[PDB]
């Protein structure tokens, strides 16, 4: 078949790879994890400044799908992290990363939704948001999302040990 979709989202992931190399952003670093495969691509999220994060270095792989951008692509962490947006597995889970009207109604849908105009870096910004700012409304860590919502002295706690794991402590 016309793997033509596939090549234009090879194009579409070089495109944006040249991008990030000659105007990288703060605090992120991604590129293919092997030049062989474009459509697995491995990142790094700094912890926010002044969060409970901080400090933190994790990694993460993002699988794009072979119709990209036209869907986006799955992002997992790859070390372990505690956040109400963040499955078990280490899934993320936020709204640029879900297709429009993806499913479960959105209003917001409409605009932070993924879409053809978005790019692995606003993706990774974002997530770097999701950091520095949570929303217990995701049932992806339930008890990530209770804690938060509850106990959040304690969550900042977890947090802090996340980042601490993270740098191999």
């Amino acid at each position: 078949g016309s793997e033509f979709m596939a090549g234009t989202a090879l194009k579409r992931l070089m495109a944006e790879y040249k991008q990030l190399t000659l105007n990288p952003p703060e605090g992120i670093v991604a590129g293919p994890m092997n030049e062989e495969n474009f459509f697995e691509w491995e990142a790094l999220i700094m912890g926010p400044e002044d969060t409970c994060f901080e400090f933190g270095v994790f990694p993460a792989i993002l699988s794009f799908p072979l119709d990209y951008p036209l869907s986006p692509p799955k992002m997992r962490f790859t070390c372990e992290m505690f956040h109400p947006n963040i499955y078990p597995d280490g899934r993320v889970c936020i709204s640029i990363l879900h297709a429009p009207g993806d499913d479960p109604m959105g209003y917001e849908s409409s605009a932070e939704r993924w879409s053809p105009v978005q790019s692995v870096e606003k993706i990774l910004l974002s997530v770097v948001s999701m950091l520095a700012e949570p929303n217990d409304e995701s049932g992806a860590n339930v008890d990530a999302s209770k804690m938060w919502r509850d106990d959040r002295e304690q969550f900042y706690k977890i947090a802090k040990q996340i980042v601490q794991k993270s740098l191999g402590l």
